[PDB]
């Protein structure tokens, strides 16, 4: 039977307006690092020691009550040298939770009998239903990172509170959540509300996360930001994923597993009403791309291929990993969805980052309010009502069985859904591939039924305009009678250098 | 309505003994070339179409007919075609009335056979040198057979026999079989063949051959299967194409005289590889297209997943010899870069008569396979624990098996299944055998550390075992390790 948790200090009145006040005040002073040298035995644990530490079910927050949820806490150490102070809100008042050795099984860490302060803090927290106390439906841990899962329960990509100067070629600035306030839900509530205080060299913030667990998990998020400095590249709603290899891009096809990625595309629903699918790549050099928009309806990183046959990893279940969809609340005005793709040689590094960059540079003293909903699960809650891109495949161009007189690259793009089944069965149906390329030229263009999918396949060869490796953008959709039949496929290709072209 | 075909000369008595007689006399005399200067793009060649009004047997009441290929393009060796009726052969003339666009004795390039019900579908086609093809139910042409291979994969020049005449025996009206006789000639050898062809879901050819060496032969190949393997999970060295699997066949299957079932995955190696599997009284061998899932191939024009498996079953005990496999590097699917055949231990000698009979099966599945679990996938890549510094180069293999009693073992937490793994050189590490529930089978994984910096072929033998007995056919993989320069990049 669970016990009450050890506390620190007395309850203090708490609400979102109060937290926005703390964050604004925090931005009025220069940034001071929150990283600490931890007490001696804690400062240099190894992986094995750290991993053996376990938070005890009998000290899980709220598990002594009658509600549907509970929380457990991650211990500091190993990677986590920035204390996070955790508070419980009851009747409108926030009480800090003490670091309590009785709440941990220390395993092989050697931490028992050390004299660790009551104000040590934590590394983060995780939430669990009371019906299923070993399953984490969300986990907030490290910097401003957090993750959640839907029904399938397999962890994959991450979100963050905020991204700053990702992919600039210069150094990235990583904000931290330095405090979390967990609001005790009503006994019959399906929601857990968590508040977060964020600080970073450039900016402070106050965050409210209303987390509703479900088959697709939803978080209703409000953020109030208070810059301390001008910010070159602010990133709202950042999604953080990994793409090593797959049909979209076989450059790093060194593995026996054919698809290795936590997500395979960036999806966008534009203010103008367009649906876009942008297949993720693993490029040879860092690539930064922006998609200009105004009042965006949504963007996110999806794991659209959910067929185990294409992944084959019965250890980590890539095909079950969640989509993450960002849905702006209200109008965010002008800006761009931005995508950073970093080269990676393996699947241990998150080489994909996507976020929203406002047009206007934030300025010291200003308040910036940004709200959105995040959906985690097998499918985003919104998608194109037209046919979706269900596969992208590429390879060396040129008519098979003829001499090849020049370098080109071949693309095959498969669409299914909407009304393509009926069109594919109509021998008179005329479907037009619509192609626009940033540079270079297309040849051997076709759009034809793909009966095996009850869909359509577009194929084209792309001839780069020169011997250089400047990125080439291709926009493709299918159409009939004044209406698009598909969402828009937007691919960004880094041509090979002349030396590689010569081998071909 | 179809008309009778233009003839040439008068019917002469014909039987198999006569044909054997013509072949042996051909072989005793000096070889005379049959390539002729004929009295043209690949696209431009098909303007020529043999017409149905002139199709052989289309004016009768039987189940089958023949039409003929025109000499041209890749075909400059005339084939004389004959119709056998009541024990008598009569040559068919070259007739311009029979084509849609030249002497009566110009000859043809070969023939194709059709049911009367589907006169545009051909279920067999004999065309080019001694090559021929057939299809089963799915109708999609793929790998080829030949009458004979000579000096394939020697590092010297190959010699390619020609069928120089075919005698088509008019079937009885209710027969399900077409019998075709072939006269083969080649610098080294002449032959008389009999092909009993029985169309069906899996098409069967019952073949008898009688071979007369004109001179000693260095490498005789009997029952040759000729295929293509560009890229796929077995070997992604040439992964240039958007299509992930490109091959007419994915493995060599062998049923040995001792009763072993072997699956040898085909590769597209960087240099020619010649491999032999010593056997005695082989029970069968062939090239299979075992992966039949369109999803893995994606070509909705030529349907690699529907192409036929070719299985050879000797009608008798062929004694000692070897199944031989030749793999040639290719950068495209148009080159036939895979050849497998039986090579008898004994060197053929001038004056001798070699009688060899066998059955060929063309269709979706071989008519025989292991009753144990099959290898249903081979995948390979860079070895080493993922995301760790590597002290040494290694290559990782994942091999999936399904069938036999593996589904029951996979569900059974008490089940003790072990991978048994031998390599001809180097060492193996990080070896496992575990249920693959998504398949209801097992997966074996291992890493292989090549012994040195060089690229000498390594042979790997794998099977799964419980209580001392095999649970699977034998997986036999021949790996060419990458050179040092490639390892540095890894
Ligand atoms: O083929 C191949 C070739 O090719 C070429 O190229 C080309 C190309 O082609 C390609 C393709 O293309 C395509 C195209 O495309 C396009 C696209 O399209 C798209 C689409 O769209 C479209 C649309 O469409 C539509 C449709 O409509 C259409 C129609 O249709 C129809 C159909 O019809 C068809 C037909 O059908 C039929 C069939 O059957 C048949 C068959 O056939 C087949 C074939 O076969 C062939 C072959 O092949 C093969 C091969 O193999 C072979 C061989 O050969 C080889 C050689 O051999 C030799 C030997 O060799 C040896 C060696 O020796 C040597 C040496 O070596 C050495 C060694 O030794 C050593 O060791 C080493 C060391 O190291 O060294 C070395 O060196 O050397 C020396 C030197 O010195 C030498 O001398 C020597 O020789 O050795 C070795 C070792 O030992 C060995 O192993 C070897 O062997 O030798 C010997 C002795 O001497 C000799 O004799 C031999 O010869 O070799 C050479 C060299 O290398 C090579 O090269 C060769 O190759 O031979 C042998 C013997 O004889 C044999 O046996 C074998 O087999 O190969 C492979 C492997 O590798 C295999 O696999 C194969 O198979 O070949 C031959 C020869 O040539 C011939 O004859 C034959 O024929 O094939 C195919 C393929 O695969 C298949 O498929 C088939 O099947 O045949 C038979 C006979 O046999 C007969 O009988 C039968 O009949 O099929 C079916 C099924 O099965 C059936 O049923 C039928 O019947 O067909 C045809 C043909 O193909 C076609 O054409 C047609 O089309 O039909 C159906 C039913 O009925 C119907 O329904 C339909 O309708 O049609 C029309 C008319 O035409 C049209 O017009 C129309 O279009 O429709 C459908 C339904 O509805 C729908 O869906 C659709 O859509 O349309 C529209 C309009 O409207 C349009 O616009 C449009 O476009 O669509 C789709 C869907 O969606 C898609 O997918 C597609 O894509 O498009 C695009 C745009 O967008 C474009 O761009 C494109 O182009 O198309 C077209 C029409 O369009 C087509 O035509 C074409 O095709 O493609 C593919 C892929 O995918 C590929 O693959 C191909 O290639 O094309 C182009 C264009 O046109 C052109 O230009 C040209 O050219 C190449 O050139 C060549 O090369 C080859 O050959
Ligand atoms: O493999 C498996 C398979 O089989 C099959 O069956 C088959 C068979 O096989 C078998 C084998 O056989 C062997 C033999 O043995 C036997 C014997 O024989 C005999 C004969 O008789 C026969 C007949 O004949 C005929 C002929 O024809 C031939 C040819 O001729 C040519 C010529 O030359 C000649 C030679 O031959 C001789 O020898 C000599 C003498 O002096 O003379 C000469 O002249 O030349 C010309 C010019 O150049 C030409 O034109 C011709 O063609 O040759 C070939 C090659 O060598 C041979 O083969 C043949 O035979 O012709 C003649 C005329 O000249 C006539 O008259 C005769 O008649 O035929 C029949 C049918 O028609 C049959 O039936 C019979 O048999 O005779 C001869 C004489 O002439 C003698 O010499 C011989 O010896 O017989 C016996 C009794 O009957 C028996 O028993 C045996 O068997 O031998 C041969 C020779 O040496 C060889 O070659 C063969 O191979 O045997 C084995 C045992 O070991 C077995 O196992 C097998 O089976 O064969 C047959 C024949 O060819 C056929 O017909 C059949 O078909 C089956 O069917 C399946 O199923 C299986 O799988
Ligand atoms: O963004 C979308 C989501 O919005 C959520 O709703 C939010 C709401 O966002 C609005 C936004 O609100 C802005 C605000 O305009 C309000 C106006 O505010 C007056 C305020 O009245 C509020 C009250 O304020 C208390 C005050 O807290 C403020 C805090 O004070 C500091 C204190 O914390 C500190 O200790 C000391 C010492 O350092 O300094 C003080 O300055 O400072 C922060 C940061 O600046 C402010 O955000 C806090 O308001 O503290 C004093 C004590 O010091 C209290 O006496 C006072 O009550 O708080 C109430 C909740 O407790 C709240 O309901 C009241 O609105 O009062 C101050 C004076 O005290 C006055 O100057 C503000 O103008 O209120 C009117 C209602 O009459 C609203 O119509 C108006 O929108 O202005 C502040 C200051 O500039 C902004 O920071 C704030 O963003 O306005 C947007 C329109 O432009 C609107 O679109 C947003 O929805 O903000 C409130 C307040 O922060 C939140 O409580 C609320 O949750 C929705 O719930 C989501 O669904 C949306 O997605």
């Amino acid at each position: 039977k669970a016990v009450g948790l050890r506390r620190l200090g007395q309850p203090q009145p708490f609400d979102y307006a109060w937290l926005k006040g703390q964050a604004r005040a925090l931005a009025k002073a220069p940034y001071k690092s929150h990283k600490q040298v931890l007490p001696g035995p804690l400062e240099s644990l190894n992986w094995d020691q750290y991993q053996s530490i376990r938070y005890r079910q009998d000290h899980a927050l709220w598990a002594d009550g009658n509600g549907k949820f509970q929380a457990k806490f991650f211990h500091l150490g190993l990677y986590f040298h920035t204390p996070v102070h955790i508070y419980d809100i009851v009747d409108g008042k926030a009480q800090q939770l003490a670091y309590d050795p009785a709440a941990f099984d220390y395993g092989r860490s050697g931490l028992g009998g050390k004299q660790l302060p009551k104000d040590l803090g934590f590394a983060g927290f995780r939430l669990n239903t009371r019906k299923d106390t070993d399953r984490d439906f969300s986990a907030f841990l490290g910097a401003s990172y957090f993750r959640a899962v839907g029904k399938e329960g397999q962890y994959g990509q991450s979100a963050r509170g905020l991204a700053i100067d990702t992919g600039t070629g210069g150094p990235e600035e990583f904000p931290d959540f330095i405090a979390y306030y967990l609001e005790q839900p009503a006994d019959d509530s399906d929601t857990v509300v968590v508040y977060g205080l964020l600080d970073s060299p450039s900016v402070s913030g106050a965050y409210r996360f209303a987390i509703t667990n479900g088959e697709v998990l939803v978080m209703d998020i409000d953020s109030a930001l208070y810059p301390r400095k001008a910010i070159e590249r602010l990133g709202i709603g950042p999604c953080t994923s990994m793409y090593q290899t797959g049909e979209n891009d076989r450059r790093m096809d060194w593995d026996w597993r054919p698809e290795i990625h936590d997500t395979d595309g960036l999806a966008m629903w534009t203010g103008g009403g367009e649906w876009i699918w942008r297949p993720l790549c693993n490029p040879p050099h860092l690539r930064f791309n922006m998609f200009v928009d105004e009042n965006p309806r949504g963007f996110g990183l999806l794991q659209r291929d959910r067929n185990f046959d294409h992944y084959q990893d019965d250890g980590v279940f890539y095909e079950k990993r969640p989509c993450l969809w960002v849905e702006p609340k209200s109008g965010w005005g002008k800006g761009s969805v931005q995508l950073v793709e970093i080269p990676t040689v393996d699947e241990t590094f998150n080489n994909i980052v996507a976020f929203w960059n406002p047009q206007a540079k934030p300025q010291p003293g200003q308040e910036l309010l940004m709200g959105y909903r995040l959906y985690w699960g097998a499918h985003p809650p919104a998608s194109s009502p037209l046919a979706h891109c269900v596969a992208t495949r590429t390879g060396l161009g040129g008519i098979v069985g003829q001499k090849r007189s020049h370098f080109s690259w071949r693309f095959a793009v498969d669409f299914a859904g909407g009304e393509l089944a009926a069109l594919a069965k109509d021998p008179k149906a005329k479907v037009e591939a619509v192609l626009q390329v940033s540079r270079g030229t297309t040849e051997i263009v076709s759009a034809r039924p793909l009966h095996e999918l009850k869909g359509y396949r577009a194929m084209f060869d792309l001839v780069p305009p020169d011997e250089g490796t400047q990125q080439i953008d291709i926009r493709l959709f299918l159409r009939a009678n004044g209406k698009p039949l598909t969402e828009t496929w937007l691919y960004q290709w880094t041509p090979p250098p002349a030396s590689e072209r010569k081998i071909y």
